């Protein structure tokens, strides 16, 4: 996982569950409890798993609920740390640029495997967005969508159309419906 992003997760976990839980979880994988992950670093997916496993153990929450909560809260973290991605945008625009943003932010990484997040309009008031990744981070994806709606103060309903693995990739397709019309024919 890209280092910059794992860094946001550590801060988000502190915001959700407190410094004791995070410090102890980080120690349990042999990190300094105050470690600062730099943009010159990546973190092995399995270390992240082990950290989150420890958070689940300590909080008594299922790890899927943790990812869902982290996904919701991490939008706030992103908006504070990387404000340029939110500046002067609405929710639909933000969601539709995510696929490209994830390519752009992992370009420089050898063997990069960003999630794909292709969105396409399917109605005046709806888009379809499909999460595709080897990583199976469904609750995180859903949480980020929920957090995005909160941050942009734009009400949406999220219909989970299909979820499952295909050709080695996990895939989750959702239909996101906006309370008020967002597109027009042109
Ligand atoms: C400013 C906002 C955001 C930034 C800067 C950002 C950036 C990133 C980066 C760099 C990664 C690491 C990918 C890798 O190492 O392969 C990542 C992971 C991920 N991103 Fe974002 N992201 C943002 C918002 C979102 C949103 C809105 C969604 C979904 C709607 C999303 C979905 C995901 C998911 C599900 C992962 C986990 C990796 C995986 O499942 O393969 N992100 N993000």
């Amino acid at each position: 996982m890209k280092g910059t992003i794992v860094g946001t997760w550590i801060k988000t976990l502190r915001d959700l569950y407190g410094n004791d839980v995070v410090d102890e979880s980080l120690k349990s994988v042999g990190w300094e409890p105050d470690r600062v992950i730099t943009p010159l670093e990546d973190i092995d997916d399995d270390e992240v798993r082990r950290i989150f496993a420890k958070v689940s153990e300590k909080t008594g929450k299922n790890v899927n609920e943790i990812w869902r909560e982290v996904g919701r809260q991490n939008i706030k973290t992103f908006s504070e740390w990387f404000p340029s991605y939110f500046a002067g945008r609405r929710l639909v625009n933000f969601l539709m640029m995510m696929d490209e943003v994830h390519l752009q932010l992992t370009k420089m990484i050898k063997g990069a495997t960003p999630p794909r997040l292709i969105a396409k309009p399917v109605a005046k008031d709806a888009i379809e967005m499909e999460y595709v990744s080897k990583r199976k981070m469904y609750d995180y994806f859903l949480g980020l969508i929920e957090g995005s709606s909160k941050f942009f103060k734009e009400e949406i309903s999220v219909e989970e159309v299909e979820r499952g693995e295909k050709d080695g990739f996990s895939r989750l397709k959702v239909r996101i419906k906006f309370k008020n019309p967002v597109f027009e024919y042109k």
